[PDB]
């Protein structure tokens, strides 16, 4: 599913991602925009042979099982395919763990390079939330 911007905002807020670990909703929406273009089915291979999945491009190196990342972990205890669903619950729950790992949203390189230090509230402006 490809979310609309305000649609994703509302879904993230309902799942309690807004202000989670101190990251306002616009941070999360901006991360999703640049990781996936709001597309839950997004997948991308990394150099190391791991793959990133879903709206927040969660990496199989650490966080989910895809059956093909030898030596990786599965710290969210889920198949990576769960992160591609139209329902973002699994992505949100796993993102909550990731953002709690010590580096905050710097875990998402696209957030660091495209969202951090910008007017992230722009990503939720206009939305009725």
């Amino acid at each position: 599913k490809v979310f609309g911007r305000c649609e994703l905002a509302a879904a993230m807020k309902r799942h309690g991602l807004d202000n989670y670990r101190g990251y306002s909703l616009g941070n999360w929406v901006c991360a999703a925009k640049f990781e996936s273009n709001f597309n839950t089915q997004a997948t991308n291979r990394n150099t190391d042979g791991s793959t990133d999945y879903g709206i927040l491009q969660i990496n199989s190196r650490w966080w989910c099982n895809d059956g093909r990342t030898p030596g990786s972990r599965n710290l969210c205890n889920i198949p990576c395919s769960a992160l591609l669903s139209s329902d973002i619950t699994a992505s949100v729950n796993c993102a909550k763990k990731i953002v709690s790992d010590g580096n905050g949203m710097n875990a998402w390189v696209a957030w660091r390079n495209r969202c951090k230090g910008t007017d992230v509230q722009a990503w939720i402006r206009g939305c009725r939330l």
